[PDB]
This record gives structure tokens, sequence and C-alpha cells, in this order.
């Protein structure tokens, strides 16, 4: 969908090769879907840009979503969010 | 409204700096909410295109985000649309002191 994952700043970094292969029938996908922002916190909280390259013109977006460390299933979300968090350096080069 | 949700508008990495002073009043009953909402990844476009990270700090954990989205140029609402995001972008800086 948004290509390889990798390092390049082109390139997303997140999932590992369950969430690759199975996309929202993951069985985590619901506990990681949660942390993604609604359309109103994504404009809300980011800080967004426009920029014109070569290729076009880009809405850029930074930001960041603090982990509720009171919920109880804090150090669970940490350890998710962390195995999907550049899990492409782990995987067999052969993949898929 | 926006602000008290999602705190004021500034130049400062830890605020948002989107919306005039419409739109962060009216939030998602701006008249031209929905237009800019296309623009807002599904969440899975959010975890599938954004360079993820996650920060341990004094403050808390955080995790991190940041990508760009390209905007369709041979959309016939393009020209209208970059207009209405450029509004909308830094707003704040004409905002009375």
């Amino acid at each position: 969908a948004f290509g390889r994952r990798g390092p390049e700043q082109t390139q997303g970094n997140f999932g590992d090769q369950d969430l690759i292969r199975q996309g929202t029938d993951y069985k985590h996908w619901p506990q990681i879907a949660q942390f993604a922002p609604s359309a109103s916190a994504f404009f809300g909280m980011s800080r967004i840009g426009m920029e014109v390259t070569p290729s076009g013109t880009w809405l850029t977006y930074h930001g960041a979503i603090k982990l509720d460390d009171k919920d109880p299933q804090f150090k669970d979300n940490v350890i998710l969010l962390n195995k999907h968090i550049d899990a492409y350096k782990t995987f067999p080069p052969t993949e898929p």
C-alpha cells in the first residue's frame, strides 16, 4: 500500500511481517489503531506545513502522542508498538 | 474548542500550528472542515505511511510521527484545497497581540 518498510525519509518504518501480511486482519490491529489520531486530533495536534518540491506539493506533518501511563495496558501497549517500530531491520532478506 | 482540546496554536515544537480564528472557535462545525479533513490519514495510512518512533523523556512516553502527503495536482479541487490549507497553516501569526 505505502510500499516497503525501510529507513528512507519517503518510506514508512512501522510494521512487522504479520501486520504486513494481514493488514487490518492482524490480531493486535485494534490495539495499534487506538493510537491513530482522528481527523480533528491530526490537524489539532500536529505541526502542519506545505512544501513544493520537484515531485509536487506536499502536506507535511509531525507530532507526538503521549501514551497514558496510568492505563493498565500501558506496559503492553509500549511492547506492542516497539515490536512494529523498525521491525523491518529484523526481517529475512528473502522476505517475502 | 480546538485550543481547549489540543492547546494554543503557536510556533513551539510541542504546539499545533494549524487553524485560523474561525476554525479554532468552531472545530468540526467549521464550514470547510470536511474539505480539510479529507487530508487526515486513516489509521491504516497513519501507521503505513509515517515514520514512527518512541521517546521516553522526563514528561513521559511519546509515540512520535512524521510524514508527508502528496497533494494530487490533477484533482480539479487542488487549487482551492491548497489555498484553504495554506490559510490555516500558521494562521496564529495573524492573531492580534
